[PDB]
Formats: C-alpha cells, sequence, structure tokens
C-alpha cells in the first residue's frame, strides 16, 4: 500500500459547483491529485476539488 497525502481543514468550504468538495474545520481530507491551487480531496467517500489554501498538510516528523 500507499500512503496518501491527509489534511486538515482550517476553515469550512462551500463547494462552488457540483466537482467541488465541501467540508468543515477539522475534516480530515485524503488528497488524490493535485492541481495547482485546487487539490482532489476525498472525504467520507465522496471526491472534488478543494482549495488548498483551506486545509494544512499533515506531516509525520516522527516515529511513533
Amino acid at each position: 500500500a500507499s500512503m496518501l497525502p491527509q489534511v486538515k481543514a482550517l476553515y469550512p468550504y462551500t463547494a462552488a459547483n457540483d466537482e467541488e468538495l465541501s467540508f468543515k474545520v477539522g475534516d480530515i481530507i485524503t488528497i488524490l491529485e493535485k492541481d495547482e491551487g485546487w487539490w482532489k480531496g476525498e472525504l467520507n467517500g465522496q471526491e472534488g476539488w478543494i482549495p488548498n489554501n483551506y486545509v494544512k498538510e499533515i506531516l509525520e516528523h516522527h516515529h511513533h
């Protein structure tokens, strides 16, 4: 398997069209693909574009 990038929403977002993904603050979104300022997210079995400046990538700096 591969570990995909995951991000945590900093602010909520309402999708502007069917191809975007809405989310609330704190949501943990999996990233399937990147296109400059928009990332393709997956959350609760739904997939759509999200603005990357609404979220913060979760990085593991250290072994647990």
